[PDB]
């Protein structure tokens, strides 16, 4: 019931679709980052959201800043989130999966470089 991910230097995550069982409860996502580029340069986060509240989300989360992890605090659309993170550093996200239905379509990205991205499927 967890994933591993790793945001690189090359800007790149090293998956593009995520799956969640629906038989776990709880998923985590363990984000890593390879590569030396310090947080103020190279930071990354992984961000959850539907793929229709992407964009709003993204433009908002970067107007918030970087000492908001480029996230609008308490922002509803954020189905789940890492905070921000730079080289050598990881964070982990744990969420109930009843927060996502079957069906329905999201994506997950990172709001400074939000090119980085993928979907996430029950
Ligand atoms: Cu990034």
């Amino acid at each position: 019931c967890s994933v591993d991910i790793q945001g690189n230097d090359q800007m790149q995550f090293n998956t593009n679709a995520i799956t969640v069982d629906k038989s776990c409860k709880q998923f985590t996502v363990n984000l890593s980052h390879p590569g030396n580029l310090p947080k103020n340069v190279m930071g990354h986060n992984w961000v959850l959201s539907t793929a229709a509240d992407m964009q709003g989300v993204v433009t908002d989360g970067m107007a918030s800043g970087l000492d908001k992890d480029y996230l609008k605090p308490d922002d509803s659309r954020v189905i789940a989130h890492t905070k921000l993170i730079g080289s050598g550093e990881k964070d982990s996200v744990t969420f109930d999966v009843s927060k996502l239905k079957e069906g329905e379509q999201y994506m997950f990205f990172c709001t400074p470089h939000p090119f980085m991205k993928g979907t996430l499927t029950l």
